[PDB]
């Protein structure tokens, strides 16, 4: 037998307040100006 | 057997308020200016 | 038997306030300007 | 003054012959039975 | 000045011959049974 | 000035031939079974 549960990820787990810049949970390739 | 279950996934679990950026969960190739 | 369970892995865990540069969780490739 | 270019991001490169199986770029959530 | 140029991001850079299994680039959350 | 260019970055350079099990680049969070 094999059970897998229950696993969690979370890339911001609270408030994003007055951005003004960038803010990315996972960017591949690409360029950021900021 | 196998069972796989109750997985969880997030980018952003909270308010994201007053916004004068940019806010990208995933991105793939692409430019971001801010 | 085998039981995997309750894995946690979180980038950011707290507020996120006032950003004018960039934030980023997972970045592969890719440039960043700030 | 700020110039960007010329950046190439690749997933497969070359020949996919004869799968019989799951080929898959990027996969974001979701399960695969193979 | 900045100049950023020429950068290069491969997965697989070669034939993916025969697959039988599960062949992924890049894999987000999500579980995968071979 | 700054220049930055040509860098790279490859996770399979050959070839991948006869998989049955599970081939993966970059796997973030969740679960493999082979």
């Amino acid at each position: 037998g094999y059970e897998v549960h229950h696993q969690k990820l979370v890339f911001f787990a609270e408030d994003v307040g007055s951005n003004k810049g960038a803010i990315i949970g996972l960017m591949v390739g690409g360029v950021v100006i900021a």
